């Protein structure tokens, strides 16, 4: 359970992400797909992208980043009371997309890397710790739902 202070560190940096969610999403995809190429294979719609240039030029990938980060933002704004938001997400990711918890760890790492790079003014050690705590809570709760849905994760 995160403290209100921790949630505020999370929400304060997210406020910066929201100045341009599309741009942050692109950086996150590039970071994720380069650090862990295997994750790209899970996207039938994007697995043909061969380079960072192609990823950057993809309007659909950009749009999906907006979708993903907006969904994550809604979860973070719930400050732990995200039961309703997690249900549809866990169901599609467990049953249709088949995304292991390990891959969720990979994208969490990419998110933190990008925030660390773009936002040193709001992403110092304490802020990063709070964000990591929030993402771990997210993954913990997703894992529990995966279990209920019958997916090993
Ligand atoms: C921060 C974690 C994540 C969030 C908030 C998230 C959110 C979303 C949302 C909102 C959608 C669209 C609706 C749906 O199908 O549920 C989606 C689709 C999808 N997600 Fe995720 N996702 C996350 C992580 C991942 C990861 C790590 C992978 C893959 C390694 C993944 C693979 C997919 C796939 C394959 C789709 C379908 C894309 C398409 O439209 O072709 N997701 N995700
Ligand atoms: O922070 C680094 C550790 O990250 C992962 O573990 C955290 O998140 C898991 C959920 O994805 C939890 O099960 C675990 O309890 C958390 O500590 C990773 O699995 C660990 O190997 C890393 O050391």
């Amino acid at each position: 359970v995160l403290s209100e202070g921790e949630w505020q560190l999370v929400l304060h940096v997210w406020a910066k992400v929201e100045a341009d969610v599309a741009g942050h999403g692109q950086d996150i995809w590039i970071r994720l797909f380069k650090s862990h190429p295997e994750t790209l294979e899970k996207f039938d719609r994007f697995k043909h992208l061969k380079t960072e240039a192609e990823m950057k030029a993809s309007e659909d990938l950009k749009k999906h980043g907006v979708t993903v980060l907006t969904a994550l933002g809604a979860i973070l704004k719930k400050k732990g009371h995200h039961e309703a938001e997690l249900k549809p997400l866990a169901q599609s990711h467990a049953t249709k997309h088949k995304i292991p918890i390990k891959y969720l760890e990979f994208i969490s790492e990419a998110i933190i890397h990008v925030l660390h790079s773009r936002h040193p003014g709001n992403f110092g050690a304490d802020a990063q710790g709070a964000m990591n705590k929030a993402l771990e809570l997210f993954r913990k709760d997703i894992a529990a739902k995966y279990k209920e849905l019958g997916y090993q994760g």
